[PDB]
């Protein structure tokens, strides 16, 4: 009975990510704790307890120094898509997030499955934001 | 309100990823279809109907070929950590997973929070496998 509890999000700076996720997206801090130099910083939306996002530092030691530079570069250019956030109304969440300071790379567009928008976090990772259409 | 419904998993080849996730891990196929020339393929744990893992081809349309090549190299080198699977017993799951061809790169190890192992899929992406045992 394996289940997914957390999703790894590579971030450029943990303090900056923590602020973006909690103040801009309204997520809450589920863990913030350090063990052997590793800051275990996890966040999730207010409703969903089963799945957290791990805001994982990209740097020494868990990343080799060359590897780091290459990941950190792919992250800043928006190549890492974390996944899909499902909400009741994409246009409402769009405007809420946008009025806080979230940068959208795609405004809400109607798709066969719902209304979809695309935003990016503070590092440049992207999320699709989705509806079953209002 | 918000929840994370899909997690993106960058795969090298989709047919190969589908076998790994369904045959080795025992995940169920929640979606498999095409439109355009693009394959929407999602899988998930049996007991977790609310989260899908999107097995996304790293390749042309969606990724330019420079970016695509750089991410295929990172993926193949085990740089991309997808997330954390939670089980009742890491050591028993490690065993059951080893029985089908799952390659662990970290064996079960006692940590302040639980016992942790680390495996890789057929592309090279890695998962933490965790429990609450000491
Ligand atoms: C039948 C079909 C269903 C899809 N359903 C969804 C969906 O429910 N949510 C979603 O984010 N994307 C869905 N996608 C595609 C995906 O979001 C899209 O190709 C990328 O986000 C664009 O880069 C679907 C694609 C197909 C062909």
């Amino acid at each position: 009975s394996a289940r997914l509890s957390h999703v790894t999000v590579p971030v450029l700076d943990q303090d900056s990510a923590k602020e973006f996720y909690t103040e801009k997206l309204g997520f809450e801090v589920r863990n913030d704790m350090t063990m052997g130099g590793l800051r275990w910083l996890t966040v999730g939306p207010k409703d969903q307890p089963d799945v957290e996002m791990v805001l994982r530092r990209v740097g020494a030691p868990e990343y080799d120094e060359e590897t780091a530079e290459q990941l950190r570069d792919l992250v800043a250019k928006g190549v890492i898509g974390v996944g899909v956030l499902h909400v009741d109304d994409t246009r409402a969440t769009y405007e809420r997030y946008r009025a806080a300071g979230v940068i959208f790379i795609q405004e809400p567009v109607k798709r066969p499955y719902g209304t979809e928008a695309v935003f990016r976090d503070d590092s440049g990772n992207w999320f699709s934001l989705t509806d079953a259409r209002g």
